[PDB]
């Protein structure tokens, strides 16, 4: 063979681009699409487009323009400039307004600078924002504002917003307001940092900052005291009417009162009715609240017999966070995914008084997600297909007969697509499907009145020609088995891969409580650069502790973080080897943030069977960690709950067995989320027990280590690592 | 030859240890010694010693006693446990005073916990001490102490005590309190830190902190606020325990109240008269006041006619501040050492009420030290001896005749001893020699009527037939000419160095102003193991801006740091290369702190001279660095000033060209010196350009890496580093 390989250049530089076909659906029938840098809008019917927005609108605006987003009429478009990236979905920017009719920028009462989020209501063009950890309302994008909360405090109380935490690990989202579904009300939370500790970093800066400056968040690392919330409601309809529109709490249930909780979960399921899940700080108990608006009083009610409570007896409580409902559109009843008897989760569907559900799926696989409702159907996507569990098929279940479940997606490309997900217009009328592997990406759109492909909207062809005339490592996705129960690993393979020679085995890991790494996704990455350019075998697996395939496997870690979990990858490895296309002499492994950890309890667990390891922004302490997704997983670090395995499952109690391997270690400084202070630990403790190790540290870098250069810099410094570790003199 | 090699472990495990003799003169006649934790008063013209302190005599006192201090007059021992380390000379320790005629430890108005200094008085035994930052002093070791001071504030005002950077750039030491000959007064300084910026850092402690701290310590860096002094005398022999101290204030002269200054030195006159300098904080202008009791008014008089003026026209003043006078016992007149006209460092002689001085001594050589003076003889050391720079000697020249210079040293052990400092005794009838090179160090003991030399106190014998059983490398030490110039380097030679061979060589720099490299001292380093070992060459070179060989060099790199100094070092290299017996592909460079500054220099230059190199808590910005210290030497980092070569001295500009070397950077994290800042800028630098490196950092270690595990581990790591980079293919 004399075509190229993938090169590290090919992945540092882009030269293999992925297309993407990106639309946001404006309504049942049309959605906008990027263009050139103008912005089409296209029926969805027919395929054919308009321009609604020319690529010379803004040239001589003067500013560079990050992000766009209409009014729900079509009306206005908000624009979005100065973005700086704060955490991981939280940023400041500009903004401004321009009207679409007069063809005109607005302005006179300017949304202000520095304004921390910006929502249109769901219908019209009402704008909620958040400035100074406030919240305030236009309802005319020209007209003042009114102002909602007084109590915004810099790091203290947030209205709107989330703090640290909840942003990070339970709304996985930045805003805290829900808009009603005609934008009558204005539901939103208020959070309380007041005797929450600070994490306290060095961020250093251009050059020309002499003083570093300390960068000191609010962040309850595990058993601190936690932020407190509140969550309110304000009637935006009477905000002209009246000077100071009341903000009515709807307090949480007693039994959430009791301790420390968290506000997890809000839906609207009317104009006139909203739902609310709490969860206790112990995680494994939460309470779902119905409140109904009571017109005569201005007050929301939540009738106990409308209340639904979800346990767990084998672990915490969903996936990640108790699963959100998805309400009938009379929002008497709902849909939720929970975990049924057997352990796997499935959907129920639930009368708002009654506590029972019924299951209207069941089987050894599990739901992955509720897609979209109408009258007649409920579409979702599940890991059914096959038994495969990683991969992906979109579902249709009819209303009226459980029994009548077509699968829309299964055997549409069944060699190049075992990977969906799906984007439904405004009311379900069509739909995108987005097909992510095991070939090429594939977008497609379709009619959901006859459930036929309307046309091929990317098929990445250009990329393909491409790829022909490069050396691409294959992919094999596949089990083995364990104690009696399957478990799964992918193994990205040099091209031209023969099972008769000996091949040196790179472990990635992340394997973290319902995580997956073995999958039918296409990925260019640094394997493929690894598998293709240096002949190393890169193999990911899936054992205890992983995601979508039950309970009884997901929580085996439960409050034992670092065992199985640990375990399982070196038994992995174990496997691997016994294939006999591997040599034993050259094992490594290599993770980052939860993989960071693993890799470096594999590293330290005494076992002989890696010759090196790299652990980019790893865990080091569960204690140094966050105390939500901490303490979901382990409970509380006191004598009596868990403190002994938060003090057993540290990486620096093993420092001594990393006297056997090569190990480097690397860690951005202003990592906000796992703190450099981790790192720090476990180099200290290197160094305590005389051990030689390989480190790297990034200025200015965070979790993500992401910036353009240091993402180069970090996979060029890891590749020489490798070759290194696995070159034959 | 089948004697072992002087390995890596036998200078980590300190496996030869150099022997000392360090005494305390006590008077004329007699020293102190720490014999087998026992403490011995020795008689100097016979040997002959007694007891003074048992080592059992505290068996039971229980904690581990870090110092001993004996009152002058031998009655009280202080005692110093809980020693806990702050800077480079401070620190905190708890005291218990020990009663030597009544035998019993003094348990009545005991000096206080996290005590910041303490010292007896120059006769007697009084003590002043310094707590939560002002004085205290006790009459006597069981009396109430009184209390002198009452605006001592953490971080803020400093009574006593030095803040941050007096204590390391301008006193180098902690006390800031200045006993009178006689005890009668003491006098003290006061700093005011409020307006001065803090570094801020985190230190992480151990294990079980779940949250790292913030230290935070008045620094000013090039051109910020500085801290600001005031100077104050009190009678001791009036306290009450009544009233109030009364401290008399002695303000600095008008021409340094017009800006920015500093006080830079005190030393007593007689028992009435004590003197000061004053440093501009540009530091090319002092003054010293010369100051009389006035018994009438209680005041403290500087009269006009008796201030000295010093100033520089090529650079600053003095080596690193301006120099120390010696008065007479009548304090009529001085001896000071000054840059004469051909810019050599001479000793001087001044009358307090004449503003010229005349100088005793002169030549191409300097003066290092005035060490002691009677009404006959001036006793000092010197670098005449054979015009060699590194070279140092004891002389005494006749006051009575200046032609009249003996040599006390130089002819003693010629061959041995080319390296020495000396010891008197409190009226110069004894003095100790301690030569330290080029051979074993060794002791004498000599007195001053005829220079005879009584006996040898420590000739280090046992370890110079240990060393005969070790292949030790050889040391020699040459020079260069540059433009009709001498500079002087040295080579560290491995054993059977053959001429006709080529060897590898590492370039370890300093190159500090007034640094000196090239000397005749005896050391056991890592470079002893380098050359003994592995074979490398090690050279050091002086080149520009090196002291002990006039202005003219010493003044060279004024105002103009990070050039010729630098320049200087790869011009050194590039002739060793020429040299046979260099291997010009294997050539490295390596230096710590202003050596880790002119290495990265070095390897940014692009001289292609240097194939890798390593750079230890190196100073990268001097925008960066304390004021005191870059200030002397850059001036002020203003456009009216010397900005531009601010902004052309850094390590960052030169990012590009590392690409063509391997670079290893190493620094603590907890260095308040050159602060972890100046590494963390240089790393985003060579990322921001796309050059690899190798990385080090350590969890809160200081400027000194200094802890026996970091130690261990930094020089493992460079040793590998400086291995992989001198393999051969
Ligand atoms: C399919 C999916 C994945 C995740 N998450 C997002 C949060 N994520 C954690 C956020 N911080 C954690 C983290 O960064 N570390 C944990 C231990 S090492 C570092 C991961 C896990 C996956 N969510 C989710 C979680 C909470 C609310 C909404 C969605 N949903
Ligand atoms: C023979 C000698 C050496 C020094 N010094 C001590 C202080 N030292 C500086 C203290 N901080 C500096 C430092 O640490 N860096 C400067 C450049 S990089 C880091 C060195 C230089 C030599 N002194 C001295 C200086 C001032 C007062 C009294 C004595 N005398
Ligand atoms: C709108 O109403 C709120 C609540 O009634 C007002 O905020 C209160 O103001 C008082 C005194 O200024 C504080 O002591 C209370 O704690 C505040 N409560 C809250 C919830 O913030 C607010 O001032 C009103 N705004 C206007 C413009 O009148
Ligand atoms: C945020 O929480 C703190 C308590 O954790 C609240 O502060 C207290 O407020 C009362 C007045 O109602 C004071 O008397 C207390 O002394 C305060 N305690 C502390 C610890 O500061 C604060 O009001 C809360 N802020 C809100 C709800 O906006
Ligand atoms: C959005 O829903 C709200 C909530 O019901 C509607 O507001 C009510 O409108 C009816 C008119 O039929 C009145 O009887 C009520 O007094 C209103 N209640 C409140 C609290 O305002 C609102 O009309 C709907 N908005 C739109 C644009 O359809
Ligand atoms: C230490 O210095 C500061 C100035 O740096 C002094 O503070 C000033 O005090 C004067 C008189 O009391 C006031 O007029 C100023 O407003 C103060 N300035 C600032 C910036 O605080 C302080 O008093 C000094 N302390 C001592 C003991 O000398
Ligand atoms: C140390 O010297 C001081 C300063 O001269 C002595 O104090 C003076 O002593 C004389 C007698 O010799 C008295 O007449 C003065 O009144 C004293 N002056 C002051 C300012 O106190 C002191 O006696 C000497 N101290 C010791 C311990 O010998
Ligand atoms: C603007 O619009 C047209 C696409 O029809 C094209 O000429 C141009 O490439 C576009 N893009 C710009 C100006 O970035
Ligand atoms: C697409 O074509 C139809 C005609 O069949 C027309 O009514 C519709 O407005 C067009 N839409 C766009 C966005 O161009
Ligand atoms: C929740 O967890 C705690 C400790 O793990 C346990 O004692 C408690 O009973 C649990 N609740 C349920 C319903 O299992
Ligand atoms: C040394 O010897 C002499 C006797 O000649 C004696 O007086 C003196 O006290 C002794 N000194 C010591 C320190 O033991
Ligand atoms: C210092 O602290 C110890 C133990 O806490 C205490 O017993 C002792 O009395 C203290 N020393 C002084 C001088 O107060
Ligand atoms: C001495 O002065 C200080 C501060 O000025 C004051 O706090 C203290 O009360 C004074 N004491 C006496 C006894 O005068
Ligand atoms: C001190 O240095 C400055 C700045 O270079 C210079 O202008 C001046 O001549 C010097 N001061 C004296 C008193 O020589």
């Amino acid at each position: 063979d004399s075509r190229k390989t993938y090169t590290l250049t090919d992945y540092l530089k882009n030269t293999y681009r992925l297309k993407l076909y990106s639309l946001r659906w404006i309504s049942d029938h049309e959605y906008l699409y990027k263009q050139e840098n103008n912005i089409l809008v296209f029926n969805a019917e027919y395929g054919n487009s308009s321009v609604f927005l020319e690529n010379s609108t803004f040239d001589e605006f003067g500013h560079s323009i990050n992000d766009y987003s209409i009014s729900p009429d079509g009306q206005f478009i908000l624009l979005e400039y100065n973005y700086v990236k704060q955490w991981r979905h939280s940023y400041t920017a500009s903004y401004d307004i321009y009207d679409l009719n007069k063809r005109q920028l607005i302005t006179e009462e300017r949304i202000p600078n520095n304004t921390q989020w910006v929502t249109w209501s769901p219908v019209g063009h009402k704008l909620a924002y958040v400035w100074n950890n406030d919240i305030y309302v236009k309802i005319e994008p020209n007209l003042p504002s009114y102002r909602i909360t007084w109590t915004g405090k810099e790091d203290i109380i947030y209205n709107g917003i989330t703090d640290w935490v909840y942003e990070e690990e339970v709304f996985s989202a930045y805003s805290a307001l829900w808009w009603s579904p005609n934008g009558t009300f204005l539901a939103y939370a208020q959070f309380n940092d007041t005797e929450v500790p600070l994490i306290e970093y060095s961020f250093y800066s251009d050059e020309s900052l002499q003083y570093p400056k300390t960068v000191r968040v609010p962040y309850p690392k595990a058993g601190a005291v936690n932020p407190t919330v509140k969550f309110f409601v304000v009637n935006t309809d009477s905000l002209s009417s009246v000077t100071n529109a009341t903000s009515i709490q709807i307090t949480a249930p007693a039994s959430m009162l009791i301790g420390d909780h968290y506000l997890c979960d809000v839906t609207w399921a009317t104009q006139e009715r909203i739902s609310l899940q709490w969860l206790r700080r112990i995680q494994n108990y939460s309470v779902m609240d119905i409140c109904d608006y009571d017109e005569s009083s201005g007050r929301w009610n939540c009738l106990v017999a409308r209340q639904h409570i979800e346990m767990s007896t084998t672990g915490w409580v969903g996936r990640f966070r108790p699963s959100e409902p998805h309400f009938t559109l009379d929002g008497n009843s709902f849909y939720k995914i929970i975990s049924n008897e057997e352990g796997y989760r499935h959907i129920c569907y639930f009368q708002i008084d009654k506590k029972d559900c019924t299951f209207i799926t069941k089987g050894t696989w599990e739901v992955i997600g509720i897609e979209a409702l109408t009258s007649d159907y409920l579409y979702y996507i599940s890991n059914e297909y096959k038994g495969m569990p990683g991969g992906r098929n979109l579902y249709k279940i009819q209303l009226s007969d459980y029994t009548k479940v077509t699968c829309l997606s299964c055997e549409l490309n069944p060699e190049r697509c075992q990977y969906y997900s799906v984007s439904f217009s405004k009311e379900a009328k069509y739909y995108q499907l987005r097909c992510s592997g095991p070939g090429l990406p594939l977008y497609t759109l379709h009619s959901s009145v006859n459930d036929k492909g309307l046309r091929v909207l990317e098929d990445n062809s250009a990329l393909d020609k491409m790829l022909q005339n490069v050396q691409m490592p294959s992919k094999k996705l596949d089990f083995i088995i364990l104690n009696e129960t399957k478990f799964w690993y992918q193994m990205i393979l040099p091209p031209h891969f023969d099972k008769s020679k000996k091949y040196p085995l790179l472990l990635d890991v992340y394997a973290g409580p319902c995580s997956q790494k073995a999958d039918t996704v296409f990925r260019l990455n640094w394997a493929t650069y690894l598998a293709s350019t240096e002949n190393i075998i890169v193999a990911s697996f899936d054992g205890r502790g992983s995601g979508y395939q039950g309970d009884k496997i997901m929580h085996a870690i439960n409050r034992r973080l670092g065992t199985f979990e640990v375990e399982d990858q070196i038994e992995a490895a174990r496997q691997f080897s016994k294939m006999g296309f591997v040599d034993n002499k050259r094992i490594a492994i290599w993770g980052w943030s939860y993989g960071g950890y693993v890799t470096s309890m594999v590293l330290g667990s005494g076992s002989g069977v890696f010759k090196c390891g790299i652990a980019v922004a790893p865990v080091s302490r569960w204690e140094y960690y966050d105390s939500v997704y901490t303490e979901r997983y382990m409970g509380l670090p006191t004598p009596e709950d868990n403190l002994d395995h938060y003090r057993n499952s540290t990486v620096m109690s093993r420092a001594e067995n990393f006297k056997q391997v090569e190990y480097l270690l690397i860690h951005g400084t202003a990592d906000d989320n796992v703190h450099f202070q981790q790192s720090a630990q476990i180099s200290k403790a290197l160094v305590d027990v005389g051990v030689d190790f390989q480190a790297m540290w990034y200025t200015d870098e965070d979790h993500g280590i992401a910036s353009s250069t240091a993402h180069q810099h970090i996979y060029t410094h890891m590749s020489h690592f490798i070759k290194q570790c696995f070159s034959l003199p």
